[PDB]
């Protein structure tokens, strides 16, 4: 259960590629609690399978370096995901992302594009919604759009992920539209849902207007504030608040849709590899110092929600790691997994000091990116990229011939760390993970 | 540290999906041993990532289901596994069958392409080699020839595991010539090293004359006769062994090349998931039945094997998953994959009873096999095949426009069961899996 995991030194030497420092047996033995967490911390990278986790590692921190949050977890084990089919309700073998956090947020399965609804349509409480009810601070943050499926599913039962705002819900969830007798939107629903922090992008949404109920007529970013929202839109505010619950809950809207990358690449580009000079990512100069990074966020969360007493449970999403793999972008995507480890760090830090904190790292699903040898001539899209070792990796995505590369449905990596983390380790099902946090909490 | 992973029920209903009936915690903390282990069972999958487990249980035992053997194993982690540069020393992102199996037998990183020799060329003795000193009994089983590099790995150091026989050393491993004064060629080297039980293919190459020494004009054949070895050829003589030792050691060839794969299907084709049909795989026809099954090969060598009071050590290996995966052959692929699931109960069942056997379950490096939507358009070589489940599941194979798919980088699953197994959980490298072995058996 050892906490560091780099090489022990010499790699081209006996021994020194080496990651185990002695033996884990009494270590691990050791780190093995049944007792209830009093907080649950659950990290999601956004399509981060292993393949991912081992590229931006590569690169990053070098072949043999380690991540010091998200190669941390002692507890490990590997989980599948797949979806629904909404008819035949056969395996769905690759799923999207919302029937995915569906899996984890409820413990049922449904099809691709159900937001806390079952294959029939029924609603499920989500893990958020049981943990409010019990007394518990709420919280959840992303990179995305809030109403992104990830972010979303803990507050929101949607037929359809699309339905973002009135609008967009009004034609594509008619029976959940707001006018019509449903619980309303997306973003609707997660005003409602009302959880102590909620930091993210997604602010073009809040620019709607409700068609129905109190606040008809006033646009949704109104309401939240004619609700007691407190709302932030930069790094300075979101630092300068100093509580958020019930009474004053936080909202933060850090972009009109998903916040910046953190790294700017080209894109991956056929025969890239071979055409193409190795590239080195450099930081992204579109993305403003204002705007707050992911760990700055989950770091502001964990010491509002820190200050309940019954606990808190608390969703982090690094989001993009997802958008720039579907994007054939190397850069992008590696940046985003760095980011993500930064904020699974802030919260394994606070993890070990408080003591009754359990804390998860896993990603929803897989995704295209293939680490391939330099000299790979690929079908696809391919890139070179100088690592950390001083060394050319090459990535390759080549499952689409379209401009988006496709999710992939091979089982996963799901690591923890805490109260009940034993619970990750062998073969479990996203499913699990619902009813893993449930009893950690005793949220029963 | 349960023994059934399968879904609970209906995958439709909540919970339906999970694999855990319960709390691992107290389960788990009782599988955690770091008493001595007597014997070490490795089964090796060749090029079998955590998307190839998927692919296969997926079909075969359907998504919810859960392989008996394979998916058995408490104790789960992620391995690296990365070569090294011969030149510069720096790490290799993707590594062959060489590299990596001579991490896991001689606990030193290596180039592609060396067996049981580091970047220098210089020597290792293997956990084979090292076992076999302490005068524990050891065997070596595999579907692929010998004079392969998984298998061989263990019994020979050479500079290119393209060094078979007499004839391919004079011209590329001249410095093990057995002329030049080396030791020898891969096949020389296996006869040599004298392990109690040897099975698997490759017959071709022992029809070979040395070219040198006691044994030079007579073939690798007859000088594995005339050194007392036991050849057996078919399922029929190698069940009729009633023992094997150092003074009769087994030697079983099954095959000139390797082992026929055990089922068939057409190969991927461009936009094979949309021009044709789902298919079935169906036994492979032209497979003699009195070939041995992997299983079979296993049961009898831990049989043997077991005769020996010090204990054994038996390295298992489903070579043609990797075969399987070059050829972009779906079908040729789960079928391996499903035979070393058979040989990994045998070992499990054998381990249960025994209860000082450590049993480990991982892959050499990862390959190119992807699971995609049934919709995909992909750049490369796809396919649909109809599962357990009676849905449709696609397959990709998209990093190579040669005849051949690639190995790929990414970390992945390793799995043990036994005293000393918890060395598995978390990161580590291909490399510590040496040290565990070694430091399990008190093989100091
Ligand atoms: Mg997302
Ligand atoms: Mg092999
Ligand atoms: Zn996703
Ligand atoms: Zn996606
Ligand atoms: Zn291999
Ligand atoms: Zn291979």
């Amino acid at each position: 259960v050892l906490e560091n995991r780099a090489a022990q030194g010499n790699i081209t030497a006996p021994g020194g590629a080496r990651r185990l420092t002695g033996d884990q047996t009494a270590a691990l033995r050791n780190s093995l609690s049944d007792k209830p967490a009093k907080n649950i911390i659950l990290l999601i990278g956004d399509g981060m399978g292993d393949s991912e986790i081992t590229a931006a590692r590569n690169y990053a921190e070098g072949a043999g370096g380690f991540f010091k949050g998200i190669d941390a977890l002692p507890l490990t084990g590997q989980y599948t995901h797949y979806a629904l089919n909404k008819k035949t309700g056969k395996p769905d073998y690759v799923t999207d992302s919302a029937a995915s956090a569906t899996a984890w947020s409820t413990g049922v399965k449904t099809y691709n594009g159900a937001l806390g609804v079952d294959i029939h349509e029924k609603d499920h409480p989500t893990i958020l919604e049981m943990a409010k009810a019990a007394g518990l601070a709420t919280g959840n943050v992303s990179t995305a759009e809030l109403q992104h499926a990830t972010p979303a599913a803990l507050v929101a039962h949607v037929t359809s992920r699309k339905c973002y705002g009135p609008s967009a819900t009004s034609q594509k969830c008619p029976g959940n539209a707001l006018e019509k007798g449903g619980k309303g939107s997306i973003t609707e629903q997660l005003l409602n849902a009302r959880a102590d922090v909620t930091l993210g992008g997604g602010a073009k949404t809040f620019a709607e207007t409700a068609t129905a109920g109190e606040w008809q007529g006033k646009t949704l970013r109104e309401e939240a504030e004619a609700r007691g929202y407190q709302l932030v839109s930069d790094a300075a505010s979101l630092n300068s608040v100093t509580e958020a619950n019930q009474q004053k809950p936080l909202l933060g809207l850090f972009a009109d849709g998903n916040m910046p990358v953190r790294w700017l690449g080209p894109k991956a580009t056929y025969h890239g590899n071979i055409d193409k000079p190795a590239v080195t990512c450099t930081p992204n100069p579109q993305r403003n110092d204002s705007v707050p990074t992911l760990a700055q966020m989950t770091d502001k969360a964990i010491e509002l929600l820190s200050k309940n007493e019954k606990g808190f449970f608390l969703q982090v999403e690094g989001a993009s790691i997802d958008k720039q793999n579907h994007a054939a972008n190397p850069c992008g995507q590696i940046g985003e997994t760095v980011d993500l480890d930064e904020a699974v760090q802030r919260a394994l830090e606070f993890a070990k000091k408080e003591g009754n904190t359990l804390v998860i790292v896993t990603a929803d699903h897989a995704h295209a990116s293939q680490i391939v040898a330099p000299d790979t001539k690929a079908p696809g899209l391919t890139q070179a990229l100088n690592t950390k070792d001083g060394a050319v990796m090459v990535m390759s995505y080549g499952n689409s011939e379209e401009d988006s590369q496709e999710h992939t449905g091979s089982q996963l990596r799901i690591a923890a760390y805490g109260p009940h983390a034993a619970n990750v380790v062998g073969l479990t099902d996203q499913t699990d993970l619902f009813y893993t946090m449930k009893a950690a909490l005793g949220l029963k």
